[PDB]
């Protein structure tokens, strides 16, 4: 049975870490829809990537410097991105703070 | 063309009024995968109702009662919720703030 359980405490999840200044809380989700908190903090990057997911995310706090597509802007709390399968993208963390990535389908390794 | 713009500046959207201190910006989305940021007052309530469309949520900020199922629980910022296809599901705000929701596929009656 894939799928999260229905409510997704903070303090009940595991963060694990993703790499030097990122970690992350996978959410809610099943095998269609994925939504994963990421915590960043200054000077982390989200390295570049690509993937048939589709991804729209959300910035909770902080501010950070994407680009997609080559394509680059500051986002801030308040604002969201949208990156289309398989397009590239990825992050630069300037102020610490928390990104939500969403993804459909879901992200098998991220639970693999 | 089905989908939003790649970056979704809040200061750029437009604040659709969804019900009784209850507003919303639809951000990044595509015809599988669709971010909505709801913004409500004290006292708000996001009406119990059911689609087959999975539903995964972010709590921002505030405080929320849900129900799931039938099942009740309060979430704070950082906690998420899985809405399983077709479960009863709402919500009441006992405290102002903000909650993503994310749904595959896209929630076609929140564009048309
Ligand atoms: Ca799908
Ligand atoms: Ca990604
Ligand atoms: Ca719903």
């Amino acid at each position: 049975k894939t799928c999260s359980k229905v409510f997704l405490l903070e303090n009940e999840i595991s963060w694990e870490q993703v790499g030097e200044g990122i970690q992350r809380q996978i959410l809610g989700y099943d095998g269609q829809l994925m939504l994963v908190k990421v915590k960043f903090q200054k000077g982390a990057i989200g390295n570049a990537h690509e993937h048939f997911h589709s991804q729209s995310t959300y910035v909770v706090s902080g501010v950070f410097e994407f680009h997609v597509n080559g394509e680059k802007k500051i986002v801030k709390a308040g604002d969201g991105i949208y990156m289309e399968p398989d397009v590239l993208h990825g992050c630069t963390c300037l102020e610490a703070g928390i990104l939500i990535d969403t993804f459909s389908p879901m992200r098998e390794d991220f639970i693999n």
